[PDB]
Parts: structure tokens; C-alpha cells; sequence
């Protein structure tokens, strides 16, 4: 038993790291079959990032004036094209260790581990979720745009995030793998507000869930509630509205634990009226956000990827 | 910017996991050039673990009784030891993913990576510590024994643990390399007590410096301190006491900030006597203990790995 905020296995992803370089600007790209696929923003200078016109940037730039290097191999660049806010590099050798993969658009509130990199090489591994104002709460230095962010389905790595943005708050804001920015923001060194963030309700339910199977009950109450009079409450405390559909979502975590889902939410609202009393959840003063339904099933059953 | 428990990238250890099988005992191993390591219980049944006499048990054992398996290729076993508490089957083959490595016993404090797998396939990666008490608070269910801890230095996997046992209490316990468990646990399911666990005060310190780097800075306060006065007080919450070795590691931490290491004691004792008041550090709302000073300097610095 116990519970972890566990990261995917990251080697399917280590092997398909690269360096990109364009004049002085060196940041990640990501090598999949004959494609790098890399922030469109490594064509520009500090101050172009003021204010860029990448239309226009990128007229400047040919084929030869894009370094790609893999480990110490460079790649020769034979084609380049934008796509939104993502360069598409064509390379003349297909990446052996290219996995099976897809690139899919995620939701908010859903999870996915992030590698980070510098210079084309790996430096850790976490697991985070995309907020409902589509920011994420990343660990991102100078240089660590086009670090990616991933789910992995047994043999298949599912790419949902490429990083290019931090923020003046200092969160980070990044595009899918067709290079369409998550959120509002555009790839410009501007003011750019994020919404009012909100909890997301149902990860926090999956969570006092895996707290109950480890064994971690004290907030388990002599209460129940509705869906509307819990929203009423998830509105105050700035919680997103639960829908039936999450409720449905929750349906295993409910069968096998015996808690009804709306005897959950009202321990939830205790825990929102009342605090946690300087007592601690699965080793958390605060209620986590970050583990979804599907991640809390997949840690309790034990998962495996190959 | 931004600061995350972030684990090491996985990939050099996903290539060294292969399954053990023993009669109807499954567990994972580590295969490092012609040698596969993993617990000795791999020879026990439930039954067995209550009382169990291993060199009795492993006596009835021949080579062909352990089935080691690399993904889909079976190994062949050419020789059989018991070291301490591990077992070392001889194969005919040399792991082709071997890297680099060396085998390190760490010290009560330290941090490393977990690769948790199940039938020697990776599921997820989390970063801990090794408590005080030489426990490890994982993630570990049926069938987990064998994952393995490590830390990595450029190409070096320095491997520092196995994972053996849970204890009724809910926490972990397991062995170096050489199979010499961490503390006074010993491989038979019958009551251990763990000692009384500690807070490892200098990697709360060195996440207090993480926080300030980060702009979180709520928690300075007016005050210093003296090494006596605050061990007064480390003593009263069950923080490890902080020696003038723990001063020296954090000193660079100490030079980046201005904020002297007795400075930032005081601090901490403000926050061990008053609490948090309902505020966060680094998104959390109780003192982190899980990060070295090492760790900090590696996250604030972007250090990478090959």
C-alpha cells in the first residue's frame, strides 16, 4: 500500500530528445519518425520576443540554419514549416527509437508526467495536471522549452503538452503537439492574465478516495448532501461544479470503497467549512487536486507499461 | 522557475528490470552485466515468510528453479548465491542495456529515485527519501518487491535500494545492493518496530532556501538564532539535530540568498513554535523534508544527465 504522486516511466521519451538550435537560441525538440517538432520561438532573439512576427521571422530562415542534434549525431534538416505556434522539422533519418504514439488535446483537470530537459537531455520526471485556467504548475528553467509533457497506454505514449511560456506570475503555459497553445496565451513576452483558477472537485474525490483503501478514514462524517446544495459550496470555496458525469466517473472507487459519492461530497464540505484542524491527509495538509479517477485505479491495481 | 519533487529520468534502469520466478513466488529483479539480483524471499511462499530458514529453503533449489525472464526472452541461470538477503542468479548472457552503475549504501536523509514495477515492468517513478528510521514511506503493492532506488551522476546509476518488505504499520523496508537491510528489519513477516522517526531539519532548511529562490518569503522573519538554542527547540518538535556539517552543505545555498544559515533557523523556529497560520510554502502547507541540499542546487540549476 501507500500512495505516491508517480510519474510515467520516461525512457520511451528520453530516446526521442534533441537539441534546436537557430542563430544563438538552443532549446528541446522532440524526434518522432523523420519529424522535429520543437517551439516555434527558437527563431527568436530575446528582444523579437517582445514582439514577434513569426511569418516574417521565419522567411529569414532556411533548412541549414537549423542545428539538430541528437546525442552527438547532428540531423540534416531538409524541410521546415510552422504549424500554429510549433516548428515541424523534416530530417533526412527516422528516429530508430521512435515509440508507438499519438498526440492528443487533454482536458483540464487531467494529468500527465512532464520530462524536463536542457539542451536535448533529460534532467527529472514529474507528474502534474493541467489547471482549469489551462496554466500548469511546472519546474522550468532557462532553456527548457520544448520539454514535453506525456500519458503512456501499456506500449503507446499519448503526447499531450509541449512548455513554451513562463508566465510573469510565474506559471507556465505550453501548446499540443499541433503547436495550438493551451488557454489564451500567445508565445509573446507580454502581460498575460490567467483566469481565477479553480480545485478540481473530482480529483480531490478520487483522492479522499485512495486516503479511505490506505486506510486514512478520520474525515469520513455522519453526513450526506445533494449535487446542487455541494455546488452551492464548491462555488464559495472557488471548487469546480461536480456533474453527473463525474459522479459516474467515480462509480468503481464508490463500489469498492461502500461510500455513495454524495456521502463523499459531504465530508468534503465538512472538510471546506470546517478545515483540516492541523490533521493530514495520505501525508497532505491540503486537499490534492492532482490525481484523477483514472490515476488513482491505476496506482491501487499496480499498471504496467512495456 | 517553479520547484517539483521531481524524480530522476528512468530510462537506464527500465533496460536492467526482468521477473523472477521461484515455484509460485513473482517478483522483479535487476540484471547488471551476467548477474540478475533480487530478494532472497523470492523462495518463500506466504507460508513460509512466518518462520523462514533460507538456507534451508534455497538448499532445496537447483539453477532450473529460477525462471528469469527479460521482457520476452527467458535467461539462462548458471549459478546461484545468497548474499545477506539478496540472491545473485549467475545467467549465460550480459544485460546489452547494462550502464554504467556502482552500488552505494546511502545515509539515513538522502534522497533517491523509485522505479516501482510489477512481473519486472515499470508502472511509475517517485522521488523519496530514506527516513531516519530507515523506513521509506512508497507506493508498493502486492508483487512490487524487487524495484529498485537509485540516483543518477551524468551516465552513473548509483543503485542504493531494494524493496523487500511492508511492514504492518504501512511503511517500507528493504536492502542495499549487498542485500543488508537499512535498520533493524529482517526478511519474516512477524511484528518489527521502526524507531521513532525525525524530521531531516537540513533538507527542510535547504527547501527553505528553494522557497526564497522562488519568491516565497513570507517566513522571514527579525530574529537569529544559535546552534544550541535552536537544537533546544529541534529536540521539543523531533527534528534531527542540525550539526555544523549540516551548516557547511548548506553554505552555497546561504551565498545565492544573502540569508545566513542561523538566520534561517530562526525562521524555521517561528514556524515550529507558531505554525503556518493557514499560509503555503512552495505550494505546501507543512514543512517538506524530501529534498537535500543537493537536490535544490540540481533543480535551481537545471543539471542534466546522459
Amino acid at each position: 500500500s501507500g500512495f505516491r504522486k508517480m510519474a510515467f516511466p520516461s525512457g520511451k521519451v528520453e530516446g526521442c530528445m534533441v537539441q534546436v538550435t537557430c542563430g544563438t537560441t538552443t532549446l528541446n525538440g522532440l524526434w518522432l519518425d523523420d519529424v522535429v517538432y520543437c517551439p516555434r520561438h527558437v527563431i527568436c532573439t530575446s528582444e523579437d520576443m517582445l514582439n514577434p512576427n513569426y511569418e516574417d521571422l521565419l522567411i529569414r530562415k532556411s533548412n541549414h540554419n537549423f542545428l539538430v542534434q541528437a546525442g552527438n549525431v547532428q540531423l540534416r534538416v531538409i524541410g521546415h514549416s510552422m504549424q500554429n505556434c510549433v516548428l515541424k522539422l523534416k530530417v533526412d533519418t527516422a528516429n530508430p527509437k521512435t515509440p508507438k504514439y499519438k498526440f492528443v488535446r487533454i482536458q483540464p483537470g487531467q494529468t500527465f508526467s512532464v520530462l524536463a530537459c536542457y539542451n536535448g537531455s533529460p534532467s527529472g520526471v514529474y507528474q502534474c495536471a493541467m489547471r482549469p485556467n489551462f496554466t500548469i504548475k511546472g519546474s522550468f528553467l532557462n532553456g527548457s522549452c520544448g520539454s514535453v509533457g506525456f500519458n503512456i497506454d501499456y506500449d503507446c505514449v499519448s503526447f499531450c503538452y509541449m512548455h513554451h511560456m513562463e508566465l510573469p506570475t510565474g506559471v507556465h503555459a505550453g501548446t499540443d503537439l499541433e503547436g495550438n497553445f493551451y488557454g489564451p496565451f500567445v508565445d509573446r513576452q507580454t502581460a498575460q492574465a490567467a483566469g481565477t483558477d479553480t480545485t478540481i472537485t473530482v480529483n480531490v474525490l478520487a483522492w479522499l478516495y485512495a486516503a479511505v483503501i490506505n486506510g486514512d478514514r478520520w474525515f469520513l462524517n455522519r453526513f450526506t448532501t445533494t449535487l446542487n446544495d455541494f455546488n452551492l459550496v464548491a462555488m464559495k470555496y472557488n471548487y469546480e461544479p461536480l456533474t453527473q458525469d463525474h459522479v459516474d466517473i467515480l462509480g468503481p472507487l464508490s463500489a469498492q470503497t461502500g461510500i455513495a459519492v454524495l456521502d463523499m461530497c459531504a465530508s468534503l464540505k465538512e472538510l471546506l467549512q470546517n478545515g483540516m484542524n492541523g490533521r493530514t491527509i495520505l501525508g497532505s495538509a491540503l486537499l490534492e487536486d492532482e490525481f484523477t479517477p483514472f490515476d488513482v485505479v491505476r496506482q491501487c491495481s499496480g499498471v504496467t507499461f512495456q
